């Protein structure tokens, strides 16, 4: 038993809700929140900008020290950093950004990072301003992640479409 409430059950291990990831993390305080990061951990918009803003820029400060020491992530890769006031940990995961010309086949690789964590609160990777098809991202998530993932979709209209089209 965990603290997640109000989710539609999609499969044995995947759940979904129409929620802003920031409000959802502040309420649950999960062990792991996933950030939809870029390789530079530059948290400008989408999920990253919203999460970072909620940490009063502490996420960005921590991230800049990480990059200065380790260099950029790979597309498809991840790193674990602090969750600040939102979670114990933040798993920064880089899905392919379609609007950047990155290979969408790396979306499966990106979701594989979730399997290193028993339970996660996460957004749909590569959706929204990353330019991939959200229906596709949800399908790759369900077909790749084996651990317990609580998916949050902020756009109501998108949420309704994802549910009604899910096989
Ligand atoms: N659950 C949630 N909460 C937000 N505050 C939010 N903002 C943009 N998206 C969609 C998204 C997924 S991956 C990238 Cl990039 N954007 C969000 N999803």
């Amino acid at each position: 038993v965990n603290s997640f409430s109000g989710y539609l059950k999609l499969t044995d291990n995947v759940y979904i809700k129409n929620a802003d990831i920031v409000e959802e993390a502040k309420k649950v305080k999960p062990t792991v929140v996933v950030n939809a990061a870029n390789v530079y951990l530059k948290h400008g918009g989408g999920v990253a900008g919203a999460l970072n803003k909620a940490t009063n820029n502490a996420m960005q400060v921590e991230s800049d020290d990480y990059i200065a020491t380790n260099g950029p992530l790979k597309v498809g890769g991840s790193c674990v950093l602090s969750g600040h006031n939102l979670a114990k940990h933040c798993l920064h995961v880089v899905g392919p950004n379609v609007n950047k010309g990155e290979d969408i086949q790396l979306l499966k690789s990106a979701y594989e990072n979730f399997n290193q964590h028993e339970v996660l609160l996460a957004p749909l990777l590569s959706a929204g301003i990353f330019g991939a098809d959200p229906i596709h991202s949800l399908r790759v998530c369900v077909d790749t992640v084996r651990t317990n993932v609580y998916l949050a979709v902020f756009d109501k209209n998108l949420y309704d479409k994802l549910v009604s089209s899910f096989l």
